[PDB]
């Protein structure tokens, strides 16, 4: 039985270990993906206890995930461009392989919903972390542009910089906005932002990495402004997830039947 | 389909219990995932109370927190009342969370299955803690000859002993008053064993620990060099306890051959 695990979780609930468990499940794999907890004196010296004592892979969760990108000794391309890990995986060689696998969750979740992403304009909403780290998989499905925003325009800025030579990425601090996207994606965790509803056009598709029961305060916010689809990241969680199954599995899982079972615990598990 | 349970623990860094628990099901047509979850020493509580609110359907407890789980029920079960201790929190129909403690039960089931002979034995029961504690009342209930309790700090085997002295033949003594050997031992405390005068093993003692692992533990090593008869570890009485709380989340008692031969293969592989 191949152990697998979850270091963190910067909220009260766990998921990762129920998506997992039915991927083995549908797979048909020997292994057991527990949720593991980070000891007091830190993620790192949990990485090396738990990959010493025969661990094969795990996820990380914010605020980690920089701490797993140094521990890694070898980067995929999106890891490293995203400055950030969520997937370790340790290798024949017992070399530590680091991954990221949140913005291709991103992606395929978005085309899950049948949402056009070639040629298409998206807006980023959000600088940080988590905005960082789906900039490349997006750039990689070839849309017209992406716009990335921010409160204030340097973080917008900086963001765009680093991705300048991947595709037209353009920077707006909020205020600036005054025209409509294709595809306007939240990045930003619950604090409204101060941007003008007419980022949101008959045809725009929202998408919210918040997710929750109902409609998110973003997508409520999108919906009464005239999107003509809010789509919230409960699709992402598991996107990702199948990302990480793969790379350490070799298996694509179903990941639908999983995204319907989550809908309905949210829901209530009735 | 797919109702919710787990384990809650720390640091439960090998969890077996998902492996069993699966198992259990598919063999029960049962519709059910069970996972394992860490929880920060400081979050038990939290943890509990929004797996309950996510859906969750029944938990096993472990370490540090079955005291707290205890607790955190509306309603005790009688073993668990007595057991000062709760290792199956159950989501019932009513809204209430009820707690229970299959562990005593568990571990009688296994040394019954492995065909050591309870009844009419001297037990000897190393450790006066929660475990020794929660295991007590059900080895009396087999009628034993009588039951000896022990621990490094004798007042709590005497506390102890009173607890349960209207169900059975049961004493305390201190490590160093142990000058015989008994029909049985069983280790309750999780090398640096007891010190014991290893007198206590006969080459016609059957020895139990709690503890498991590959090969053998440092216990049932010491009682393997002072002859004892057969020296059996825990991974049965683990898998005891997991059948108890199966059949407490869904009614019915699923079979153990499967798994436990299963889970000794992984150990030593
Ligand atoms: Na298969
Ligand atoms: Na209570």
């Amino acid at each position: 039985i191949d152990q697998y695990a979850v270091f963190g979780n910067p909220i009260n609930h766990s998921k990762s270990p129920f998506i997992h468990t039915l991927f083995a499940r549908q797979t048909q794999q020997s292994m057991i993906y527990t949720a593991q907890c980070v000891p007091v004196d830190g993620f790192t010296e949990a990485a090396k206890h738990f990959f010493a004592q025969g661990g094969r892979g795990c996820n990380v969760t914010v605020p980690f995930k920089e701490e797993a990108y140094r521990f890694a000794d070898r980067l995929t391309e999106r890891a490293r461009l995203a400055g950030a890990v969520n997937t370790l995986k340790k290798l024949d060689d017992g070399e530590i392989l680091g991954d990221n696998t949140d913005g291709e969750g991103l992606v395929q979740d978005l085309l899950a919903q049948q949402v056009l992403l070639k040629g298409a304009t998206i807006l980023l909403i959000g600088a940080g972390g988590a905005a960082r780290g789906v900039l490349k998989p997006l750039l990689d499905q070839q849309p017209a542009s992406i716009t990335v925003t921010n409160r204030t325009f340097a973080k917008a800025e900086q963001l765009a910089e680093l991705v300048a030579a991947y595709g037209e990425v353009k920077a707006q601090a909020f205020e600036q906005l005054k025209q409509s996207y294709d595809v306007i994606i939240n990045s930003t965790s619950a604090s409204l932002p101060a941007i003008d509803p007419v980022i949101f056009s008959s045809r725009s598709v929202c998408y919210d990495m918040m997710y929750g029961k109902g409609y998110t305060v973003f997508n409520q916010w999108a919906r009464q402004h005239g999107c003509a689809q809010a789509i919230d990241g409960l699709g992402m969680l598991v996107g990702q997830a199948a990302e990480s199954f793969m790379l350490w599995r070799g298996l694509r899982p179903g990941t639908k039947q999983i995204l319907r079972e989550l809908r309905k615990n949210l829901e209530g598990a009735l």
